[PDB]
């Protein structure tokens, strides 16, 4: 099984949780393939993967903002093939925002309007990933399950 992981991360907790993620997904016998949507391109990028993963913090105070980064691939999600294909998201957020991780949100809502198939919710993580690596390593586990 072939995995892609895309994070958009400004301070690295998003990347940590993509890391970790990434990892549980290779321990599993994935092959995973992680890249930063700072370097990414769109264009067929979903094609060849089994299972694609896509990591994004939320920024904003009353305005989902998604992390600098992502907002390329976001906006190009139409050019990637998501049609059909098994897809998760992940992002760090903070509850005490008035939109708590609504880039997992925004995201997970343009893959469903392309046609791919969530195979699990968004793990939304409020706070250091750090603290939520327990969350982080079931959800990866439960997203292979859905697979
Ligand atoms: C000015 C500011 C605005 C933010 N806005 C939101 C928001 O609207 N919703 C949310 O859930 N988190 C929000 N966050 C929290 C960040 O998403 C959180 O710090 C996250 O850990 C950053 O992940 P990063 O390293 O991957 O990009 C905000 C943080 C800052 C500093």
């Amino acid at each position: 099984a072939k995995a892609l992981i895309v994070y958009g991360s400004t301070t690295g907790n998003t990347e940590y949780t993509a890391e970790t993620i990434a990892r549980e997904l290779a321990d599993a016998g994935y092959e995973v393939d992680s890249r930063d949507a700072a370097s990414v391109e769109a264009g067929g990028l979903f094609e060849g993967f089994d299972l694609v993963l896509l990591g994004c913090s939320t920024w904003g105070d009353d305005c989902i903002e998604l992390q600098d980064d992502f907002i390329p691939l976001f906006d190009s999600l139409e050019e990637t093939g998501a049609q059909g294909r098994k897809v998760a998201c992940f992002g760090c957020g903070d509850s005490s925002y008035e939109y708590f991780c609504g880039a997992v949100d925004a995201i997970e809502e343009k893959l469903k309007n392309l046609g791919a198939e969530i195979v699990q919710d968004g793990l939304r993580i409020d706070g250091d990933p750090r603290a939520a690596r327990d969350d982080i390593v079931g959800w990866a586990h439960d997203v292979r399950g859905a697979i």
